[PDB]
């Protein structure tokens, strides 16, 4: 395994692995870090080009995968994509694939144009139609996952993991100290914690001695760096190491 590793760079023609996303005013990162993992493996894996639907995981999926904008199991998610499939969906507004984004993008722990995230939002309704003007049908514009798994709390095999398979879903926990986060290496200090928070590891480094893990979060892009952030690797902090959930998508 190579000393660092960054999945957009590894594969150029996957342009959802560089791409940042905003959960919005919901408690839906469980299932935005498995529809953007799932998202960049259906390209790895397939070479298509599909944006996977948030709404679709986190309005549909149901008890199976915990409790929509309440917190949901990540690897709950990732079965749902092999049982039930999930349809494509773009960016709030952007009316793109079967099924947007239904809930508005917002400030996260940062000042911008866009209102301030309130966190209390509603789950939406798992409405099984697409689009206006969309085709095809709800049911022919499902993607099936053919595995869901989890690897184990090993820094090497998350690694290679994601080596030859692409970006995974991760979970960690958040403290008050995280939100602020603007570079470098993250390493938790102090502040209040805050929850779980699943998220999207696509590879990996080392800064200054300091080995880390590439992540993608979803809080839109002026949050952190460009959406991204590094946290410390190789010694589960925060548990970043203790939960990762991944899947292989059918043929
Ligand atoms: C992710 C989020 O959007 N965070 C923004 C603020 C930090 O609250 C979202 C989430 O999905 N979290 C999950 C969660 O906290 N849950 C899921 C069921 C209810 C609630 C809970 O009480 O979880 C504790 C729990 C831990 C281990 C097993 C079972 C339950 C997190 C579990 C996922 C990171």
């Amino acid at each position: 395994l190579p000393e660092s590793f960054d999945a957009r760079e590894q594969w150029p023609n996957c342009p959802t692995i560089k791409e940042i996303r905003d959960q919005g005013s919901c408690g839906s990162c469980w299932a935005f870090g498995a529809v953007e993992a799932i998202s960049d493996r259906i390209c790895i894996h397939s070479n298509v080009n599909v944006e996977v639907s948030a709404e679709d995981m986190l309005t549909c999926c149901g008890g199976e995968c915990g409790d929509g904008c309440n917190g949901g199991f990540p690897s709950g998610a990732w079965n749902f994509w092999t049982k039930k499939g999930l349809v494509s969906g773009g960016l709030y507004n952007s009316h793109v694939g079967c099924r947007p984004y239904s809930i508005p993008p917002c400030e996260h722990h940062v000042n911008g144009s866009r209102p301030p995230c309130t966190g209390e939002g509603d789950t939406p309704k798992c409405s099984k139609t697409c689009e206006p003007g969309y085709s095809p049908s709800y049911k022919e514009d499902k993607h099936f996952g053919c595995s869901s798994y989890s690897v184990a709390n090993n820094e090497k095999e998350i690694m290679a993991e994601i080596y030859k398979n692409g970006p995974v879903e991760g979970a960690f926990s958040v403290y008050s100290d995280f939100l602020l986060y603007k570079s470098g290496v993250y390493q938790h200090v102090s502040g209040e914690i805050m929850g779980g928070h699943a998220i999207r590891i696509l590879g990996w480094g080392v800064e200054n001695g300091t080995p880390y893990w590439l992540v993608g979060n979803s809080w839109n892009t002026d949050w952190g760096d460009n959406g991204f952030f590094k946290i410390l690797r190789g010694q589960d902090h925060c548990g970043i190491e203790s939960e990762i959930v991944a899947g292989m998508p059918c043929t």
